């Protein structure tokens, strides 16, 4: 394959695919720092002329983790469709492109293809697109999923309800969570993600959680974000969980870093299938987020959603962390892309401080993110003060994001806020903040 | 009025220092000194602007109305008894109130006639990006020209081709092109190289022939100095709008060449023999002693409002120091403008400016007018700039407007969407095969 | 430009275009006692004939009354756009009412012709089209304005709210609160008093804004005093919505009713500086009947008032009637000169049940009005008691029940806050204004 180009008066030739992957990203600080960047803006452009004229082809058959080596390369290998893929196989990543935003280009032709591609595919294309063509394109691509209840369909805008709270005392996290519904937050998720993550207080919180949830009788799922083995383990213990939770990477040697492979999240699904609190089928919760290999953070992440892809989860929210603040929004909106082309329930969490970072920003993305089909998004806000991390909820701008575009929550929850007096027609009413009621 | 706050006694120095400190971090303000010394100063001159009645603001112009003629014209547009019934409203209720779901359209209006530019400035300086958008959005304002800009469900652009030396056919090329994509539904012009009277009438006539040949829907105009369009128009040539570049002091605007009766001429003028139905025929162009540029944005409209344009497109652009710039700022200062000018009760639009040499350099403009369409602005345009002027020529965005309007369910000015069906270039919104061919202008 | 015409049998010459415009009106009282009518039906036919070839710049071009002379002729020829006006000039009349009346034909494109227009080129017009012409012709254009609230929108139709004995405070009052439980009021809250001193006024204006305050009615105030009244009224502190005046269509009868064009902008500009209204839409005229014929007369009171950007312009329409026909005739001659020119038009009849006029009368101009786009109609009976009792508002409310319309946005949904009306349809709480009292 040709690897090489003359434009303009220089010729750039690049030693791999991996390198043309990687230098054909946009500025971004952790590729920077791993050396594997472009050296110019020239040089940029020229990854991303000579990565437009390669095949889908090389790019399937060439994974940038062998797989004879690596679990996720053949988890994602072994979801292509080889039929499909061989009359794709000589498209160009910029036909590919061409092809997903053209007008006649439907939802249901992107998935058949879907099934010939492959994260670097996915990889590929989204670094030839557009901030426009990554939110129109997304927002092409339907993808929804049923644990308790339904996430992902139109008109719909989906919010975690996650309480901090330092020492994660119970009164603190009450009063977060009922505030939190009162904004009608917490129809995709009701959780904690636990200082004490023990196998014991896993067991308590869960137990809490569906105590909680089921004497309000509220239609949703529960989620205790610690270890996918000590869920697990809590679950045979006779814990009631909603989703399984885990962290996962791109690589095979990424996931035994945070402590599993694919056989231990295969078992999780199972054991939530048959004993967990949700009716299923999607019963998984993945993060996903750079990094923790020569390979740059957007193939790596699209390589991430192509492992989570193998078990149906009910969401895959990425981390973004807000050097320009653009590229926080680039990569959002890359990761939601990537995501609704591979088939999957995605979301993104935005980290923020506030350094030129900010809430503003993060309002930028969402509003982005929502405009593209994005069904849900989290601030999550950090700094040395813990305590206005804990206060600074995001309830109520998520209830102006959702009047912003018209959107409501997940059907049945929607009916469970009508019900309780705090929405009418999607919009909140007075009760908005007024906890009172469950008191 | 108190100007100063709280475990630390902050103390401003003036009016016009809060509203400049409370800012958002912006380079040209820190660059000019009038920026604040850190983000604690920030929050306490927020505060301080946020505990003010709007009585306090109204009768304290950053520019005296002795003076300045931009001050008079933006305090003489007041009504003193409305402005009297909300006088003690401090600034952060007037933000909280426009925010409300009680509160409408129409409420907002009416008190925007007991308020001062300064007062617009203030509450936007106490506004999330968010807040910015959901409010705008509140606010709807329409004007009419030839054809009705504003209105819901539609989103408009501007024709108007950069060739570098104003080629007739370079030009013709670019406008048919346009045309096929549904741009040039809010005005067909040319910001010209030659801007001499006996151009500009050449131009406004080639254009007024090309229109009405294709009996296109909209409006011409030729972006030159007030002065010059009118004896343009003296001679008889025609012209939709008439354009000027505004500021928000005397000072500016005579820096400009002009003053508010010169407007008010061109106004008449162009409701006397201009090529407009009107009433709606200004078209402003806005953008940026030590007042910060919000409160000088606001100014320029509150100028513009006086009199009654089709268009105010502020501009902003994603150039900068590099080291002192950030994109949001580029953001920010969109979502402010747009505000505060739908606030204002003026068309208000966004020209977008940007680095142009790779395709990424749109994705900042692409940003920004994704999130200015979710507010409800119905115009923003992208200008590319840099040494490469053929590159700027090509770089065209009728693609990318027509995929906003898709992304939205947007669709151009009634008439225009449906002279663009008449002519096979689109379908209840969505553009044919035939978009990008000039050929049904050829044949 | 000829002048003459032989209507088959006989060869017409008239003295002018005056006398051409007078002589096309259909039989009216008024120019009949004043000499300038139509001697026979067939000349009548032929001052018709005579003005449908005529050419718009002709009519533009001589005006009534100079512009040299005349302030109302300078006022309405400055708000034409030449170079419009350009393109259309060798258009006939004949040629300018087919062209109204087309399918093809938008309100859009009735606004851009409207600016090449004069008064007496919308008389001209008029004076050919037939009543169907002028309701369907004037049913095409939607003129809308905004004071506190917006007047003109389709599917709403306004209502005055005016009292009419001795200015009598307990029954004016109550007049008001029967009224609001009708839904009349939503174009306007007045008074027309007895006492249109300063001071007299100035009470009135207090009380009726106190009141309107009180009970949150969106709606705009007015005391129907004379300008000058009401603007020192106002310099005092007085709040109003909107400033009355009536108004004619020559600079002699606006300077006989004691103002100028410099006085009207005064009371613009003051009730935008201090009115209670919202705006843009502030001023409130009255119109209705030289040598000059009544109608052409009354598209120049419009041409005038169309400076001032009014929110409502109404005009006012037995003994002398030839027949009832005629103040329908005037009424649909009214509405559409005033919606082509591009004013809130409104309507005031009135009646003494006369053998030709009439409260089923008055009912017939107003369905018809109604079917014609007219969102404003009231009547208004002469000769104390029975007058201020004969309401309206019964008939105000079947009216719009019959057309499907209700009052204006936000006073519909004050009326359904207080529970007289749901969707239109008033409730038991009609006539019943104890929600007040």
């Amino acid at each position: 394959m040709i690897l090489k180009t003359n434009l303009f008066g220089h010729t750039y030739q690049f030693k791999s695919i991996t390198d043309v992957l990687a230098k054909a990203n946009e500025e971004k600080s952790g590729d920077r720092l791993a050396g594997v960047a472009a050296e110019s803006a020239e040089e940029r452009v020229a990854a991303k002329v000579v990565l437009s004229k390669m095949t889908l082809g090389d790019l399937r058959n060439n994974p940038v983790v062998p797989y004879e080596t690596d679990e996720v390369t053949r988890i994602i290998q072994d979801q292509v469709n080889d039929r499909i893929h061989d009359s794709i196989k000589n498209w160009t990543v910029e036909e590919l492109r061409e092809w997903i935003l053209d007008h006649k280009t439907t939802d249901a032709d992107i998935k058949r293809v879907a099934r010939g591609l492959t994260s670097e595919i996915i990889a590929a294309v989204t670094k030839l697109m557009s901030n426009l063509d990554l939110i129109y394109g997304a927002k092409k691509i339907r993808v929804i999923a049923h644990a308790n209840t339904t996430i992902g369909l139109p008109g719909t805008f989906s919010a975690r309800l996650q309480p901090n709270h330092p020492t994660d005392d119970p009164d603190g996290i009450l009063a977060s969570l009922m505030e939190g519904l009162t904004y009608g937050i917490g129809d995709a998720v009701i959780g904690l993600n636990p200082v004490d993550d023990s196998t014991d207080s896993v067991v308590r919180l869960l137990n809490k959680f569906e105590e909680f949830r089921s004497k309000w009788d509220v239609p949703t799922q529960t989620c205790v974000l610690a270890h996918v083995k000590t869920q697990m383990e809590a679950m045979r213990r006779g814990a009631p969980t909603g989703l399984v939770f885990q962290s996962i990477a791109g690589s095979e040697k990424g996931n035994t870093a945070f402590g599993f492979d694919g056989a231990t999240i295969e078992e999780a699904r199972q054991l939530a299938l048959q004993s967990g609190a949700a009716t299923g089928p999607n019963v998984m919760y993945f993060e996903t987020g750079q990094g923790s290999f020569g390979v740059d953070q957007v193939t790596m992440e699209a390589r991430c959603y192509g492992f989570a892809k193998k078990f149906d989860p009910f969401l895959v929210n990425t981390v973004v962390g807000f050097y320009d603040s653009k590229q926080v929004i680039r990569a959002g909106l890359e990761d939601h892309f990537m995501g609704k082309l591979t088939g999957i329930s995605m979301g993104c969490d935005v980290c923020y401080t506030n350094h030129m970072a900010d809430q503003n920003d993060v309002e930028n993305l969402s509003v982005l993110l929502t405009a593209a089909g994005c069904n849900f998004i989290m601030g999550i806000p950090h700094g040395d003060d813990v305590m206005l991390n804990y206060q600074t909820t995001g309830y109520h701008e998520t209830a102006t994001l959702r009047e912003l575009f018209g959107l409501k929550p997940i059907k049945e929850f929607d009916q469970w806020m009508e019900k309780m007096g705090f929405s009418e027609n999607g919009k909140l009413t007075s009760r908005a903040g007024d906890a009172s009621i469950f008191l």
